[PDB]
This record gives structure tokens, C-alpha cells and sequence, in this order.
């Protein structure tokens, strides 16, 4: 009993984390195998942050201009690379940490936990999703970008984010691991904004079961809704549409449970329409989006790693 | 910018936990030095659950009923011993991942992190307090106890919580490393509840700080009231009495932010006085409480460990 917004044990990213440093600035990289991952606006100063030739800047730089520190010992770089807006610092010696891994891009409305750091040293543990605007809501601050964001599978690590940037209304941007941005957000210091954002409806249908399994239900109907009857009304509050793909991967909530996946729908559809009357479901008095269908069996099943 | 639950790195933790089994019980241990930490009722079957008296059953047990698996590898009991409600198996072998750690026992409105566990293998961490009926709102299944909770203060591991078991009401309760338990509850299966709990005060003003830093600001006003003319008002609404010595522990909170602690009373005053007409405070639609004046300063402004 209870639900909790968790996060995968954090040990197996902490024996990798380093601290990099270039001129006057210093941020966090990523070390696997004899290779140290971070962005590349650490070849930038203050003056080369405002449309830069990214390029033609690491010509000028020799591997001796990178300080790489993992514990109190220093890594020396012996060569350096460019892949998109992440940079690949060779040094001679291997992790012997390093974990089975594993690059991975991941899909708007997917969760993943995040590590934050502060000069290569981890400070806090958390849980996030990928809005459909492409941004994430996290916490960061000044040092925080070079943090990674990963999922654990049975004892694969798939890392799946890069933490580059805050925006003027607070969300965040990065890229994943082979140096893509996700959403259409670039590395100068000029103008750019999110763009609209929509609830994920499909997560907030899995909490809604999970509410089930925990003993709350009185939000459950006699009614049902067709599917198009749903979007119609989903449409006007803000909502994602729901396909007939999302329908099927609630079908172990659905079976467990009892409540048809239609059903629960047309639940949902007064919740949105009549509010919640100062009640709340598992603690909350929001309909709350960031909790996947796997997210839920996971926890209310009982699976580890290893 | 931004503010979330956070939860300090399991890393350390991770390195500690075993699996115990005897007879037909298995649950999650913790290695130290040579030492393994259980619960006792892991040499209770299921017939020694009514009332039973542990002393005299551990008369009977000897060293090789007690299976320890510390990865694939098996760990040899050469003696064992009892302490309040927590068992003690000295085993041959010291963990070598053993790291700077240190028992404490923690006053209730403090917060701390949980590493969930199942067959010795971490599952999930998460952020949890302990509420002033003494109980917890954890997310807990069967084999879960065992568990630990914990803070990391610069590299030292304060270890503060074992897991024992689950209440009628869905929240949990456990003990101290040292065997005690938090709250007048025992491990015997007879009737027990938790007994009626309270917000607590101190930590809902330090979630408000937080929001003033971070943008939100519609909830401060101009009025100001007493020590006294609140806790007449926080009495109806179920909230805990706030001391003197609580006002000082917010002073560089308000001092960063220019906001007297006096005036952020009477600013709660109304919130608690007439709802919140549908806008929220970080995210948040409730008065938000595990949050202490320690988690707003560390996240706020900067703070890891090593
Ligand atoms: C990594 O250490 C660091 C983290 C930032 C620091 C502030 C709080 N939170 C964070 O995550 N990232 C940076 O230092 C960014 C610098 C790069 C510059 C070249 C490539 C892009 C990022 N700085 C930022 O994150 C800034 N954001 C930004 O550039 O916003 C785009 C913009 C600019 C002007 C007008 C409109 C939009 C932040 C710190 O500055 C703002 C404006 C968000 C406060
Ligand atoms: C540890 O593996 C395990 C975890 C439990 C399992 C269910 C879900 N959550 C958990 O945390 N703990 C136990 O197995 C407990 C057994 C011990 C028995 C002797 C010493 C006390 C605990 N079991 C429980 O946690 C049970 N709780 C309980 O005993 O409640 C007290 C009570 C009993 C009868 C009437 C009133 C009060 C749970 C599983 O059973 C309940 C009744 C809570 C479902």
C-alpha cells in the first residue's frame, strides 16, 4: 500500500560523474569506458555565447586546455571530438566503474530520474517526464548542466538526457547522449520560448487506476463514452487525444482492476467537468500526469534490479 | 529555478543490503563492519505472530539456520544476538563497501529518504518525514521490511530507519537502527491504529519561502498578527503549535527573502482562512508539509555531498 513518486537507485551513475573545467568555466561530464561526455558551450566563454562558430573555436583549443578531475585525481585528455552539441574527451585511462550501458532517445510523455551535480559530485536524486512540449519542469542551478537523466532495466543502464539550459519561464532543455536537442532549441544565448503545453491524458488514466488499487473510488461511474465521444471533450480542456495504441498498453491496469477502459474514460470525463469538490486522489487535489502505465505496475507489483 | 522532492544519492546504501532467510521467512538485512541488522520477527514463523516471546524462541534457534546472500555469494553466521526489536548476525566476512556511517534517532517533522528493497536488491528511493502520529506515508509491498531510512550529511550515512510493517489505514511503522520503535506500537499481529495527526506548521512556512524565491508571490500581503493570535487560528485548522524556537530556525530564510516571519504567519493566516481559489503554490493545490527549513536552503541554493 501507498504511492510515491520514485526514482531508480541512483549507485550505478554516481562511479561516473567528473568534474570539467576550460578557461573560467567548469560543469559536469559523463565518463564511460576511456571516453568523458559533456556539452560543448564549455569550449565558449562569456563572449562566445552569443552566435558562435563552434568549429572553428575547437581548432584553437589543445587537449592540455581541459582539466578533467575524477575523486581527487586527474584525468589527462589525449584527443577531443565534435558530435553535435556534445563533446568526447579521450583520456588514457578507463572507468573501471562502468556499468553496462546504453544510449537511448526517448518519446514526449515517457519518465526517466535525474542526478543532479555540482562539480562532479552528485547532490540529489529525483523523478521527471518529458513534456509534449519538449521541455521538463526540474531543479537546477548554476554548475547543474552535464547531469544526465537514465532509466535502469533489470541491470542496463539506458541514459537518455544532457542537461544544457533553464528558459525564461523556468523549464529546462538538454539533449540526449549523441548531442540532439530535444525540441527545437539550439546553443546561443538569443530568444526562445516553449510553446504550448498539453496533459499527457494517457498517464493520467494509469494514476487513476493506481488510485483503484489503493482503495480510493469514488470517482468511478455507471456511464460509459466511445472513444471519439472522448477526445471531443479532451479536446476543450486541453488534453492530449487518445489512440487506440494507448487503449491496449492499459489492458493489465483494466484486467487487475475489473473497471473497462472505456469506463474509466467516461469517469474521467465528469472529473474534468464537475472538479473535484475538495476531495483528493492518493494525496492529491490534482489530476496528476507524470506517472507512466509501466511506472504503476512496477511499483504496485514489486519489481527490482539488479 | 524549479523545486522538487529530492532525495539524497543511494549509492552508499546500496552497498549494504543482503538477503536473509530462515525457515520459511525471507527479508532484506543491513551489512556493517561483520555485522547483519534484521528484524526479529524473521525467527517468528507464522505461528509465532499471536503473542509471542521472542527470548525464548531465540533459545532455539542455531547459527546455521540463518541463510545471509551478499550477491550470489553466501555468508557464513558464526553468532547472533538480540537488541530490543532488531537481530544481530555476526558473520565471518567484513563488507569491504562499508562506508563512514553512524546510528541516529530523529524527532518527528523531520525528513529522510527510503531505498525500498526486495531479496536484497534495491528497487526505488524516495523522500519521506515522519509525521507526528509517528507513522509514515510510505509505498511499501510484502518483503519490504528490511529497509532502511537515511540523510548523508558531507560523506557521513545517519542511518535512521528500519521497516517492521504496515497499519489497518495503509500508513507504516518501524524502528530506529538500534531496535526501538518510533511510536507506541509493537510486533505482535493484535488491533492498533495510529491515532490522530496534525500539519506540521513549521514546515509549511518554509515551502512558502520557497516559493517567494523561486516567482510565486500572490499569496503576501501587508497585514501582520502576534505569536499568539496564531496558534488561536492554527488550533481550529488542526496545525501544530509554532514555538520561539522554530521562528529562529526561519531566520536566514526570511532574511534572504525580506519577508518577516511574523508577516508570513498572517499571509498563511488567510490561506488557511479562505482556500485557495483554484491557484496553486509550486505546483501544488495543497499546504504542502515534508519539507523542512534544512531541504529549502540545501536545494535553493546549492548543496551535494561527497
Ligand atoms: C549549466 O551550468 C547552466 C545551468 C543554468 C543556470 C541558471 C539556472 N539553471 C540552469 O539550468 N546553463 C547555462 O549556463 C546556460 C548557458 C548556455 C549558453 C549558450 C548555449 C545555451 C545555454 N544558461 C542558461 O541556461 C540561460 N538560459 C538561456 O540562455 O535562455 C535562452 C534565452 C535567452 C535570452 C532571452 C530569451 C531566452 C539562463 C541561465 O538565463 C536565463 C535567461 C534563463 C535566466
Ligand atoms: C515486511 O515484509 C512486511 C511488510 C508489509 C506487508 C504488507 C504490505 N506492507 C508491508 O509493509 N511486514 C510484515 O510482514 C508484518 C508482520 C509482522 C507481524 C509481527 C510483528 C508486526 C508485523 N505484517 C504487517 O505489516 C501487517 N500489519 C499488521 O500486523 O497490523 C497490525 C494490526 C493487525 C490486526 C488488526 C489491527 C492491526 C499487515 C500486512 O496486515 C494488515 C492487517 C496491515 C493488512
Amino acid at each position: 500500500s501507498g504511492f510515491r513518486k520514485m526514482a531508480f537507485p541512483s549507485g550505478k551513475v554516481e562511479g561516473c560523474m567528473v568534474q570539467v573545467t576550460c578557461g573560467t568555466t567548469t560543469l559536469n561530464g559523463l565518463w564511460l569506458d576511456d571516453v568523458v561526455y559533456c556539452p560543448r558551450h564549455v569550449i565558449c566563454t562569456s563572449e562566445d555565447m552569443l552566435n558562435p562558430n563552434y568549429e572553428d573555436l575547437l581548432i584553437r583549443k589543445s587537449n592540455h586546455n581541459f582539466l578533467v578531475q575524477a575523486g581527487n585525481v586527474q584525468l589527462r585528455v589525449i584527443g577531443h571530438s565534435m558530435q553535435n552539441c556534445v563533446l568526447k574527451l579521450k583520456v588514457d585511462t578507463a572507468n573501471p566503474k562502468t556499468p553496462k550501458y546504453k544510449f537511448v532517445r526517448i518519446q514526449p510523455g515517457q519518465t526517466f530520474s535525474v542526478l543532479a551535480c555540482y562539480n562532479g559530485s552528485p547532490s540529489g536524486v529525483y523523478q521527471c517526464a518529458m513534456r509534449p512540449n519538449f521541455t521538463i519542469k526540474g531543479s537546477f542551478l548554476n554548475g547543474s548542466c552535464g547531469s544526465v537523466g537514465f532509466n535502469i532495466d533489470y541491470d542496463c543502464v539506458s541514459f537518455c538526457y544532457m542537461h544544457h539550459m533553464e528558459l525564461p519561464t523556468g523549464v529546462h532543455a538538454g539533449t540526449d547522449l549523441e548531442g540532439n536537442f530535444y525540441g527545437p532549441f539550439v546553443d546561443r544565448q538569443t530568444a526562445q520560448a516553449a510553446g504550448t503545453d498539453t496533459t499527457i491524458t494517457v498517464n493520467v488514466l494509469a494514476w487513476l487506476y493506481a488510485a483503484v488499487i489503493n482503495g480510493d473510488r469514488w470517482f468511478l461511474n455507471r456511464f460509459t463514452t466511445t472513444l471519439n465521444d472522448f477526445n471531443l471533450v479532451a479536446m476543450k480542456y486541453n488534453y492530449e487525444p487518445l489512440t487506440q495504441d494507448h487503449v491496449d498498453i492499459l489492458g493489465p491496469l483494466s484486467a487487475q482492476t475489473g473497471i473497462a477502459v472505456l469506463d474509466m474514460c467516461a469517469s474521467l470525463k465528469e472529473l474534468l467537468q464537475n472538479g473535484m469538490n475538495g476531495r483528493t486522489i492518493l494525496g492529491s487535489a490534482l489530476l496528476e500526469d507524470e506517472f507512466t502505465p509501466f511506472d504503476v505496475v512496477r511499483q504496485c507489483s514489486g519489481v527490482t534490479f539488479q
